[PDB]
């Protein structure tokens, strides 16, 4: 029942949008915030890369994190996309139960 | 020594609301600073219906001793019924920056 | 694999954000950097409600490199005391975390 935030990035809004809609429909996450207009830098096969991406912030619970990450990975176009889980130590009571009631 | 700090996530319907919300909690000294990232889209089922709304992502910084009050303040002034209100722990940061946040409160 | 963390840093503009990112990536203090332009930073400064348009940075590194990353980011940052906060990562895709660790 403990809530966690999940970070993921997608190559464009379309991919991010149905990636979100898919895990939401599967009830593996209660909410998804998409932030386009981003840029990520990193090395890949020896070269510094700079890609345009959409930042995804999903909310779920510890109990569903593994399943959410699996689902996101399988549907994600990349082989190994960004999939990170951050802990939440506190939140509005009403928002937390709505969120739990949604999974 | 500095009190532990936290990051608060909250979304507002538009830039004007995000700004009023931020100014309010900054004035109340419940938040040291706030970052507003407009252009966001939130997807979630609301009462069985898949919604897709334009949102302004807010990231507020404060200390653990003010988090409870910050959330309550944000909830009161927020137009939404059940606004997103989550708190993430900051396990480390630049000492000087952490002092400024503490001093600001 | 060492525990992974996320570092938040705010830059005054894209040029600075990208240079900071390129720099720490080259020094191997971070494995990835996500830059989000168009962000607004509100806070009080000696009586004035400051409203700066800045760039939100999200960097990925490990706990064994967090201090060095912060020190490199700070000194290369044009500001004297920029936002530098570390958030813990409690879990993640095994292959992604392995790649983050391998990158450092």
């Amino acid at each position: 029942t403990a809530v966690v935030v999940v970070l993921c990035t997608a190559p464009d809004e379309a991919t991010a949008q149905d990636l979100a809609a898919k895990v939401l429909a599967e009830k593996l996450a209660a909410c998804a915030t998409l932030i386009p207009g981003a840029t990520s830098l990193y090395y890949w096969e020896g070269k510094l890369e700079q890609e345009y991406e959409v930042q995804m912030i999903l909310k779920t619970t510890v109990s569903h994190q593994q399943a959410l990450l699996e689902c996101l990975k399988s549907h994600h176009p990349y082989q190994t996309p960004e999939l990170l889980v951050l802990p939440v130590t506190h939140g509005d009571t009403d928002y937390l139960s709505w969120l739990n009631a949604s999974l």
